[PDB]
């Protein structure tokens, strides 16, 4: 029943009893674990999810069982029985948003979960309106390099009607232009979305870091193209602290990470468009985006620049190159006074979070493969920490691409 | 589409379906409610079906499934288990089972070599002293003066009532761990307990940072006897860095032969409580875990100081910089001393090749992602981008309780 969770660096042991609160199934079975896979292969229902969430809400404000709680439960009941759905009060939406983040098994920056600026954009009715909301989110979230965690929530999904959607995976991304020989100019992960924009009328550029335009879609309407104001998108030029030649690579990366393709679920209500943003962990840029073989794959260039023996693996030219690249990122952002957290500082904070959560809820869902950084795994405390992964709600989930 | 786990490699975009998982006959630690994938430690009738299953596996491997020899061996096993409670494997069956266990090991990234394993049968062994002889022969052959050769020595199987054959040490070669007066540990903290058992058993302990421990071998129903390994047999590699001339002055060293010895080899229901196996190292086992783990030698800070790095702030990546040089030092000294070793880049690339081989051969390959991805430079190796299905196949290697 209750799993024994152990830390092999300290020898400490805990028991996760929070997992018993999981109402949704994961991909694993007793016959085989599929935990390393990235994606997941009625009034009665909604009403129970709803009641559960309203319960979670009143416990949070410690007025559980009070009159306000009973009344709110009747309100939800009344509305669903009559209309087959219901709506969240703004304070409830704020609570749910923070809970969804807190329960995100794959997020290592959850120690911040309680500090989330929630923008209610549920009174939105057009791509143009979505665009203004998104532009405000960015201005606020970016805050002159002193990033602030924020989420903007658009109109919930409705039976029969189409979903409100942001077609980009993130609010800010660089284009990927397929060229003559199947090669790619820019970010290879964004080839498809870069072409969808062009197909909808965007005048493509020809650089390695062309910030893409947003394709916003209001219910049952073809998406609309919007270009983000260059001054709204803060970027950081990457230069190395000692290798004067690094800058010559002209590498640069935007300061704001803001997933916009995930779905936010609360009390059974589904918000198909709810972009969120906190701040980068340096490895996301230095390791994954700049070094993945299917991304900017610059590992070799930096290696040759450092004059390394890229002739053999055992020379570890790749490992050496990666480290400087990550150092270059940390340095640059620090130099541009833009918020960023290295993977050591980040994982250290997660461990406290795991402790805070152990005492607060008796456990914490975590996905090991995602919590452990892409470089220097065992050198971080999370590597040595066993973790239990299960699905809690409020939750952020993946959803199909709208095309 | 196919009703089997879909597996994707996000670097190449390719897909496969694992159908091999259908063959697993033992539940794992997970359930639809929660994944415990990251946890390290998560009846004549029953023995009969396990054995029949194995025999079938054997005859399939030699392409004689359904034949008379097959149907006769099955008859033979039932007869034997029927009038004794257990049964015995044939030479060729043990060799096939030992290799399959290696082959089925979810946590081993070196499985591409599973085919080339030297199986030393030692089921005749009847004393602790003879256990020592067998082990010394293993080390001698496996070490092969630096050109390591995969091998496993199988001792007598667990018998009804009779005591198990057990090697008390975790590996045939391990360094001592001495608890100090002030609380710290001299040597390898991981082996503090076994070092204490070697002493409670008459061993005259040394006081170095790298003292090779003696072996505590145990024959059925007898207390363990203490055997000291002849130094000439235990090959060690002094570590030095290729350009940091001062690294050699740290006096760090590591043995060449990794030989797990506390694992139980299970074949067709038979349990081999003592069956030490050895291959060769992946540089990160030494350079990253053993030398840099906080609870091991913990030399990260020392090395960082020597490189004159700013250990006051995390964002300097002093830990990352040192770990890299240490790992390179392990690779450089092994290459220098002509001792077999493989870095995490070559190792993982060869494992990708293995996955591709097993896809065609068995329709899948059970793998533990957390154990396959190396402790450093994770996403720089191809396995990180490879999804993996994990399940228990038999024969297999299993953890077993400490004999004491
Ligand atoms: C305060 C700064 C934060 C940091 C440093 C942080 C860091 C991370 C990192 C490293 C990842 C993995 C990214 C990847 O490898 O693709 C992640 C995933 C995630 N984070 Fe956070 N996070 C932070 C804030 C937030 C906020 C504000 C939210 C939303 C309210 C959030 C929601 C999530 C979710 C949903 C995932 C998993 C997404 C997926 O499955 O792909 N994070 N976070
Ligand atoms: C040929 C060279 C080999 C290499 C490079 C190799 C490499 C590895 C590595 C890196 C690990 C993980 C070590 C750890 O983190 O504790 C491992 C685990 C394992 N290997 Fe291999 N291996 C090789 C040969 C063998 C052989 C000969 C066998 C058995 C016949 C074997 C059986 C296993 C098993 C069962 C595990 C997991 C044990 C556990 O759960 O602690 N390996 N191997
Ligand atoms: N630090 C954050 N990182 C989010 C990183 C998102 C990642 N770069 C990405 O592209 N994720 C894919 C999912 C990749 N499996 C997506 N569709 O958004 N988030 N934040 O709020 O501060
Ligand atoms: N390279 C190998 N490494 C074996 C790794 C052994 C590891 N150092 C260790 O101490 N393992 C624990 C098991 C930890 N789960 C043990 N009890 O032997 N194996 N080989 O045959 O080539
Ligand atoms: C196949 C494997 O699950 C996949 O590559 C995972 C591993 N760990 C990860 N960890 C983080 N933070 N982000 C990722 O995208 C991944 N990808
Ligand atoms: C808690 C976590 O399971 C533990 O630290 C695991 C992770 N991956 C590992 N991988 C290998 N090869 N060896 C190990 O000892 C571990 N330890
Ligand atoms: C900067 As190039 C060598
Ligand atoms: C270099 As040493 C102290
Ligand atoms: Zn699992």
């Amino acid at each position: 029943k209750f799993p024994r969770v152990k830390n092999w660096e300290l020898g400490s042991i805990t028991y996760d009893t929070l997992c018993a609160q999981s109402q949704q199934d994961g991909p694993c079975t007793p016959r085989r674990c599929l935990g390393s896979l990235v994606l997941p292969r009625p009034a009665e229902q909604l009403l129970s999810q709803a009641r559960d969430f309203i319960n979670q809400y009143y416990s949070s404000i410690k007025r559980s069982g009070s009159q306000a709680h009973e009344e709110r439960l009747q309100e939800v009941e009344a509305e669903v029985a009559s209309t087959g759905t219901y709506h969240l009060r703004e304070s409830e939406l704020v609570f749910g948003a923070k809970q969804a983040w807190r329960n995100a098994p794959r997020c290592v920056g959850r120690i911040q979960w309680g500090k989330l600026q929630v923008f209610d954009a549920r009174d939105c009715s057009s791509a143009q309106e979505m665009f203004t909301y998104i532009c405000n989110h960015i201005k606020y979230a970016t805050n002159r390099g002193n990033l602030r965690s924020a989420i903007t929530v658009f109109p919930q999904r409705a039976p029969g009607r189409g979903d409100f959607r942001i077609w980009n995976s993130q609010l800010v991304r660089y284009a990927g232009y397929r060229q003559q020989d199947g090669s790619v100019r820019g970010d290879p992960a964004n080839v498809e979305i870069t072409e969808l924009c062009i197909q909808h009328g965007w005048t493509p550029g020809n650089g390695r870091f062309d910030v893409l335009p947003l394709l916003l879609q209001a219910p049952d309407e073809a998406p609309e193209l919007f270009v983000l104001p260059p001054e709204l998108v803060l970027e950081v030029p990457l230069e190395h602290p000692t290798l004067e030649w690094f800058a010559a690579l002209g590498l640069r990366w935007y300061a704001l990470p803001a997933v916009s393709n995930m779905l936010l679920e609360i009390g059974g209500l589904e918000f198909s468009a709810a972009p969120f943003s906190g701040w980068y962990m340096s490895t996301e840029i230095g390791t994954r985006n700049l070094c993945d073989p299917h991304r900017y794959n610059i590992l070799e260039d930096v290696a040759v620049c450092m004059d390394l023996d890229t002739r053999t693996t055992s020379s570890l030219w790749k490992d050496k190159a990666a480290v400087e690249i990550n150092l270059a990122v940390l340095h640059s952002f620090q130099l541009a006074k833009v918020t960023i957290v290295d993977h050591h500082a980040a994982t250290v904070s997660f461990m406290k979070h795991l402790d805070n959560e152990q005492k607060a809820r008796g456990g914490c869902p975590a996905d090991w493969a995602w919590i452990v950084p892409p470089i220097s795994g065992s050198l971080t405390p999370v590597f040595h920490q066993e973790m239990v992964n299960y699905i809690l709600s409020p939750a952020f989930r993946y959803q199909p691409d709208p095309w």
